[PDB]
């Protein structure tokens, strides 16, 4: 009920109690809150209430002490002080931003960047208040309850009228009543159960809430330089391999926190897992949000990282499938491959964190709670996806606003950047580099003559929100017959309905952009499907074309993207 104020620090037992995660604030702050806000409700030990029985004065401008107690106008005693007055609110040890933050419903892009642009301090209550917001608006959903199971991997379901029903995706996890977490992809529709069941017809599945812890720690502890590498002991035999990144490795060491802006396929996963060949001695904890991010660093580990110093950390609660070929919850190997959720309360001389486009300043928050390191590694592209913001349904949130280190990359340069993509051919390379690394990313590759676009809007049918485009497929039928060599292609769209259709009629597998992101394949074929903010995307867009070793077709919607690919043009 004691505390210090979310502002200054100043000492107080004043809460604000309309305030969703009921901050301490210091009495001069606080009033400037309640006065600017429709926040009127104060707490410190007792709430500022009117104390007369049956009155309902809760609002701190209307309320008195009198004596030990506190009353409105109508009940207070001649000898009393308003709450409100002389610039300050009456607590214990006697601002536009924290009141935007405090009040916003979090379904505007303005609202993200405010919480980006903000003090240290504002951006953790933001975190804070927009994953409860987040969290309070998942209950707001209606149950799902099995009506008939169809088959093994198919269902058909009946919804609970009146609250809405969430779009059918592999971006809305469910957890199922306690028959371990499920999910939708498109009557007919697919029931995808991570723990294998006979579904039960009467049972129901619910978007449960994990519920919001407050956050200690910065997003970004402060930032400190030495002259020479504290607390790592460096080599000189380490293998020509890792040769590039050395002057790299060695500003990792004298730096705190440290930068790393990798265009994709220029050597990420090569460099974190490189940090521990030339400083090998270190513990490090590899982290990132997804299994899928964190099972990247383990595969670029086996290979290089003696496998009996690994450990796959892995929640109790199992999500999905993982990564095995290491020891299982060993907290204290030298290293420690763990999603930012799971990650155990320790210390380590080296943190990387991998994919910081996808981190929530949250993300950032729990990671520094939890390890207390000599250096801190942050690794990935602002050019890329950022993490989902289910809340936000107007505006786009720029790069710069994905979380702190983004916010860093994108207006005083990353530490470090790998210049050179070695995956694609120049084709891509030429394209992306262009659009969102202002000409700085060079191929390695040669054109592979492989990449080729066609400009074919076809037609836009929806599934509930989901886009379909079967012309855009019907092109596609059309050049594998004539192209055998891409019947191993993954089918890519920025739509699951465009995907699960494509998958029916091609026979490809079949990925999402978002979930193609930190993945490449020999052959990629691409139809943008509609023409909307999501499928023009220049991030989404970036990532798509740029999931491909070989070959690359294109099906745009779009004429700018279009005319901006430097491949081959088809016809039909
Ligand atoms: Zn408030
Ligand atoms: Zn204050
Ligand atoms: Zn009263």
């Amino acid at each position: 009920a004691v505390g210090a104020c979310v502002l200054c620090n100043s000492q107080t037992s004043l809460r604000c109690g309309a305030c969703i995660r009921r901050p301490f604030l210091c009495c001069k702050c606080c009033y400037d809150h309640v006065i600017s806000t429709s926040h009127k409700l104060v707490l410190s030990v007792n709430p500022y209430v009117c104390n007369a029985p049956g009155c309902d004065v809760t609002d701190v401008t209307q309320l008195y002490l009198g004596g030990m107690s506190y009353y409105c106008k109508s009940h207070k005693p001649p000898i009393s002080f308003p709450l409100c007055a002389n610039g300050q609110v009456f607590g214990l040890y006697k601002v536009t931003d924290f009141n935007a933050i405090a009040t916003c419903d979090w379904t505007n892009a303005g609202d993200y960047i405010l919480a980006n642009t903000c003090t240290e301090r504002l951006k953790l209550f933001a975190a804070e208040t927009l994953k409860a917001t987040e969290e309070t608006f998942k209950l707001s959903y209606g149950i799902a309850t099995v009506r008939e199971v169809l088959s093994d991997r198919e269902l058909h379901l009946s919804w609970e009228v009146g609250k809405p029903r969430p779009p059918l995706n592999r971006n809305y996890v469910f957890t199922g009543y306690q028959i371990g977490e499920y999910t939708f992809e498109k009557d007919a529709v697919v029931y995808r159960g991570t723990t294998t069941y006979k579904l039960n017809v009467g049972d129901y599945f619910v978007l449960t809430s994990h519920t919001v812890m407050p956050l200690s720690a910065p997003t970004l502890v402060p930032q400190e330089h030495y002259v020479r590498i504290t607390g790592l002991y460096p080599t000189l035999n380490i293998s020509d391999e890792f040769s590039s990144n050395v002057a790299n490795y060695q500003k990792v060491g004298m730096q705190k926190y440290s930068t790393l802006q990798g265009p994709p396929g220029t050597g990420k996963s090569h460099f974190a897992i490189g940090l521990a060949l030339y400083y090998p001695s270190a513990r490090i904890v590899y982290t990132a949000c997804s299994h899928a991010a964190v099972d990247a660093l383990c595969e670029k580990a086996l290979k290089y990282l003696p496998i009996d110093k690994c450990s796959r950390i892995i929640p109790a609660r199992a999500r999905v499938e993982c990564f095995d070929k290491f020891k299982v919850n060993s907290t204290l190997e030298q290293y420690v491959f763990c999603t930012v959720n799971a990650l155990p309360e320790t210390t380590a001389d080296i943190v990387v964190f991998d994919e910081i486009s996808m981190a929530t300043n949250y993300d950032l928050s729990v990671v520094n709670a939890r390890l207390r390191a000599k250096h801190y590694v942050y690794i990935g592209d602002p050019a890329q996806l950022p993490a989902p913001r289910t809340l936000l349904t107007k505006g786009t949130l720029e790069p710069e606003y994905f979380n702190s280190v983004c916010r860093l990359m994108k207006t005083i340069g990353p530490d470090m950047f790998l210049g050179t993509c070695r995956r694609c051919p120049a084709e891509i390379v030429d394209t992306v580099s262009a659009l969102v690394y202002d000409n700085k990313l060079k191929a390695h590759k040669d054109k592979s003559a492989q990449c080729f676009k066609m400009f074919y809007k076809g037609v836009i049918t929806h599934d509930v929100s989901s886009a379909i485009n079967r012309p855009q497929i019907g092109v596609v039928r059309e050049f594998l017959t004539r192209n055998p060599a891409w019947r191993k292609a993954v089918f890519i769209s920025p739509y699951n309905s465009q995907n699960a259709v494509a998958s029916k009629i091609l026979g490809l597998p079949t990925q999402t952009v978002d979930s193609s992101q930190g993945s490449e394949y020999d052959y990629v074929i691409f139809t943008q499907t509609t023409e909307t903010a999501h499928s023009c995307n220049v991030n989404r867009f970036n990532v798509a074309i740029t999931r491909a070793k070989v070959g690359i077709l294109c099906i745009m919607s779009d004429r700018d993207l279009y005319d901006k690919l430097q491949f081959t043009s088809l016809e039909i």
